[PDB]
């Protein structure tokens, strides 16, 4: 059975978490929330409470068949980790071409992999310039698939994003 | 001397209030520029601030400096569909006018495209993005690079406030 790592801090955009989680589980994949501390709670912009399953200190990225990075201000929080542990975690996925899915601000974390040169991505407007400075070919599309990396811009893109992430996992 | 403060919702309260009070104590005037004139924007910890001038009307030549408070306000500003806050900031970087940014504030300066070779600091969360914009990023309580003054976190405010006042007294 395949399972998806979802990296999550406080102030995630609630629907960026719930909608792809529901699509993945509906297709028969399981999800696991990876955050600062196992069994801590993180709270979305709009109040959704999510319990962290696995601490980032213990998490083995090779255990997971895909990474999902929900947006809002969760990715900014994750990039505040003094030891850069979420960037290092995401680097496993980009270095080994494992399916990697990011929506909205999510692609911010991919910048910390230093692996984006020549990759094609989209993101929320706020973050596109940073993605291009990181070496990406940034485009403005509802969903972008570049081999293993799937990106979308906003919650309104979720139908397209969810369809593509489940396909990539079927591979 | 008049200082433009560009501000959206979820600014870090003391990043606004503490420099604004330092500037006003030194005899300078501040003018909050935001999405719509006479709206209120609200800080992460609930401080309410009235927007004096809408970004659509603001003329950056009017001002003797630009101040960019941190929090998630700079991110919000970078979401403006027509990039009007980046364009506002470009006047200051192009014309070497005093430009002060704390915490996440320096994110806005990324949109000017004018950071190559410039020396800045910022909160850890945004340092990589500043480096990728070509800036020489250091980890100091305050950094002065000609016209641009940056600091990292609220603890640095004493040092920030001293340096931004000193810029304007020139």
């Amino acid at each position: 059975t395949k399972k998806v790592a979802i990296i999550l801090a406080n102030e995630f955009e609630d629907i960026d978490y719930s909608s792809p989680k529901e699509a993945l589980e509906n297709a028969g994949f399981n999800t696991v929330v990876i955050g600062d501390t196992a069994n801590s709670e993180v709270v979305g912009k709009h109040g959704e409470k999510v319990t962290v399953d696995v601490g980032i200190a213990e998490a083995k990225p090779e255990d997971y068949d895909a990474l999902l990075i929900p947006g809002g201000f969760s990715p900014d929080h994750l990039r505040g980790d003094t030891e850069g542990r979420y960037g290092t975690f995401a680097k496993y996925f980009t270095k080994n071409d494992v399916p990697t899915f990011a929506i909205c601000h999510g692609p911010q974390i991919l910048i910390d992999t230093d692996d984006l040169k020549g990759r094609t991505l989209t993101a929320v407007l706020n973050v596109r310039k940073d993605l291009s400075n990181a070496g990406a070919h940034v485009v403005d599309e509802s969903v972008v698939v570049d081999n293993n990396i799937v990106t979308s811009r906003v919650p309104d893109d979720l139908d397209d994003f969810n369809r593509e992430i489940v396909k990539q996992l079927q591979l």
